[PDB]
């Protein structure tokens, strides 16, 4: 897709040089560090053992598919401590900020909604009640294992609480 706007590649980079500092039996390192939304042609670029991303491109996908989609911040947790993400981004584009402007149905989609079966009323509402919507619209104030740590634009950088 696109290339990656000069937020995202800030937030990235803010992130790697976070992670730059970590030292670690190569073992006990996470999955993956960082759980995001990506586009395959901006992933590749990211992908290898340094683990910043998810190794398997439609693994991560489904994971930060759960993840945005849970209702319940108990369910997104699981998924984050699984494997290991320290950290959570997200962005106006994969909220419902704008129906003609969102990726939020893929998102739907990849978690197994038949989003193309609802409403743009069913699917804000369905959006409205999910942990991404707690993230991004409520900067986490009412989520207890995750805080706002950092900000580049609309991108929002969240840290994993306890990771």
């Amino acid at each position: 897709g696109p290339d990656l706007t000069e937020d995202w590649k800030e937030a990235l980079e803010w992130m790697r040089t976070s992670l730059e500092e970590q030292n670690y039996n190569p073992y006990e390192k996470p999955e993956y560090s960082v759980m995001s939304w990506w586009d395959y042609g901006n992933w590749i670029l990211y992908v290898s053992k340094k683990a910043v991303v998810a190794n398997n491109f439609q693994a991560g996908a489904v994971d930060a598919a759960k993840f945005f989609t849970a209702k319940s911040e108990d369910e997104a947790i699981k998924i984050a401590k699984k494997r290991g993400v320290r950290y959570v981004v997200t962005a106006d584009e994969i909220t419902m900020k704008d129906a003609n402007n969102t990726k939020f149905p893929a998102i739907m989609r990849i978690a197994g909604y038949n989003v193309d079966l609802m409403t743009e009323g069913e699917i804000l509402n369905f959006f409205n009640h999910t942990v991404l919507y707690r993230l991004h619209m409520e900067n986490a104030e009412n989520l207890t294992h995750f805080r706002l740590v950092k900000e580049f634009g609309d991108v929002k950088i969240f840290e994993v609480v306890g990771s």
